[PDB]
């Protein structure tokens, strides 16, 4: 009901508002939920998130210098023609400065925030408590996946060298690509990563103020990145935030943050594309056994065709048409509770028999979809899935 909705909204904003000091990671991680919760909460929600990242104190220049000393060595300044002490932005667990390398190249220097591990912990339990709230505000959305990602990052060490290696992997896979640009890695260390500076319009800016063409283009690029990275280098860019992306003057999307890259050995399983095609064809005779074999449906659990159609609708709708209009209203409709009790709501992303190489794709797809809806992007999902998603193309 509307009253329970009000209750949950109150609780959410209470928790967010009580957080003073640092909750940067929470504020980022919660972005995917923004276009899913009821519109009447959209404005304060955004604001809350913004504040969580505003009230996060920047690293003083002296502290930054000490990190650079510890990570790169006493003579770190010798690596630079110049270094700008005033931070230009914040990316995940890092503060970004601009500099000029000794060879003249403009560079981005990302310095990890010192207390970051413990920060990630406190923020994880923060989100954990909010799962109930979100399940009330947007039952059709997957807050559990947000918790899952955060948990998977509290899980290992925050070694920027891994991030840098993954960035190099993408830079190699997308070298001279007509649609994507990846900044070249220049140097790395557990708490520092230095790359070539990349100039463009931040996606967050496009989400707020972009022309229809800019919005459509960025959504289309993100969709191609999501469907294509597994085929091109057996990874996914991963749980994304608009801060990860920018629009370059030459029409390419720049990808500047790789902190959430997920390995996907073998790429997309064919069962994913097959499942969506069969669902669109309403070929239930083949669909249900395909899903049970793949793990989309838990084995031994009786489900109706109507329940299956409901669970697949969010994946099928965008490829029913040549160009799908991702938008907040559609997403908010997907996330909302059921009208009545006619069909039970089963989330196949949450299936108990779902293997990791299906779980990760579903999570990253949902991230991408959320961002496309925030962008209000028109995307030719159908042709992109036909080209890139195994098993989706007609046989």
């Amino acid at each position: 009901t509307a009253e329970l909705m009000d209750k949950a909204a109150q609780q959410l904003f209470t928790v967010l508002g009580e957080l003073k000091g640092g909750a940067m990671k929470v504020g980022q991680a919660l972005s995917v939920m923004e276009a899913a919760i009821p519109e009447q909460y959209g404005k304060p929600y955004r604001e809350a998130l913004t504040k969580l990242q505003k009230d996060a104190p920047p690293l003083p220049a002296a502290k930054v210098h000490r990190v650079l000393d510890a990570q790169l060595g006493t003579k770190w300044r010798d690596r630079f023609s110049s270094f700008d002490d005033k931070p230009v932005a914040s990316a995940s667990i890092g503060q970004v400065h601009k500099g000029i390398w000794s060879d003249g190249r403009e560079v981005a220097v990302k310095i990890q925030y010192p207390g970051a591990d413990e920060a990630l912990r406190a923020d994880l339990k923060t989100i954990q408590r909010l799962v109930g709230v979100f399940k009330q505000l947007a039952p059709g959305a997957d807050i559990q996946g947000v918790v899952d990602e955060l948990t998977e990052r509290t899980e290992m060490e925050l070694d920027y060298r891994l991030e840098a290696d993954n960035q190099r992997a993408f830079a190699k896979a997308y070298r001279n690509d007509p649609h994507f640009a990846v900044p070249a890695i220049i140097a790395s260390a557990p708490k520092v990563v230095i790359s070539e500076w990349m100039e463009g319009i931040p996606m967050s800016v496009i989400i707020r103020e972009g022309t229809p063409e800019q919005r459509d283009l960025m959504g289309t690029r993100l969709t191609e990145l999501t469907f294509g990275a597994p085929a091109r280098l057996e990874m996914m860019h991963g749980d994304a935030h608009p801060g990860n992306f920018m629009l370059l003057p030459d029409g390419r999307m720049g990808v500047i943050d790789f902190g959430a890259v997920a390995p996907l050995p073998g790429g997309f399983p064919t069962s994913l594309g097959e499942t969506i095609r069969l669902a669109r064809d309403k070929n239930y005779d083949e669909l249900l056994p395909t899903m049970e074999r793949a793990g989309f449906l838990q084995k031994g659990q009786e489900v109706s065709i109507e329940e299956v159609e409901d669970m697949l609708r969010q994946y099928v709708d965008p490829i029913k048409v040549d160009v799908f209009h991702y938008n907040r209203k559609w997403l908010q409709k997907m996330a909302a509770s059921q009208m009545d009790n006619s069909v039970a709501q089963i989330k196949m992303a949450r299936s108990l028999d779902l293997p990791a190489n299906l779980a990760i794709p579903l999570r990253v797809i949902a991230s991408t979809v959320a961002i496309c809806c925030q962008l209000d992007a028109h995307v030719p999902v159908k042709v992109i899935a036909t080209e890139l998603v195994p098993g989706f193309a007609e046989e």
